[PDB]
């Protein structure tokens, strides 16, 4: 599998668009900033369970890390995520293009996490 590492909703589309005929895995969390703090606990417990099922992806997939921004930003309810990917929060796991999802919670049951990989 091939990984992309974005930031912000302009450079996410763009990273979709270039791989618009494959299988894409797309994670959304909060952006760390330059002191490389987070303000979304949840998405940095989930991060190492996400990627630990990344071993069990299937060959010819892209997976797609997105940092959405400061919190500030995310609280917003009119933010291209929420309006345009309907994501409404974080930490998501998406298989893009379907309605296969991961949210919260959800993104720290390893079960899970495999079962959105696998197939």
């Amino acid at each position: 599998y091939e990984e992309v590492s974005v930031s912000g909703f302009e450079e996410f589309h763009r990273a979709v668009e270039q791989h618009n005929g494959k299988t894409i895995f797309a994670y959304f969390t909060g952006s760390k900033d330059a002191g490389g703090k987070s303000w979304c606990p949840d998405c940095v417990q989930a991060e190492p369970v996400v990627r630990e099922g990344l071993k069990h992806i299937s060959e010819g997939c892209v997976f797609i890390y997105c940092q959405v921004g400061e919190k500030p930003y995310w609280k917003d309810p009119n933010n291209d995520f929420r309006k345009n990917l309907k994501v409404t929060a974080v930490p998501t796991l998406l298989k893009y293009g379907t309605p296969q999802k991961l949210v919260e919670s959800e993104c720290l049951q390893a079960n899970l996490v495999e079962m959105l990989f696998s197939e």
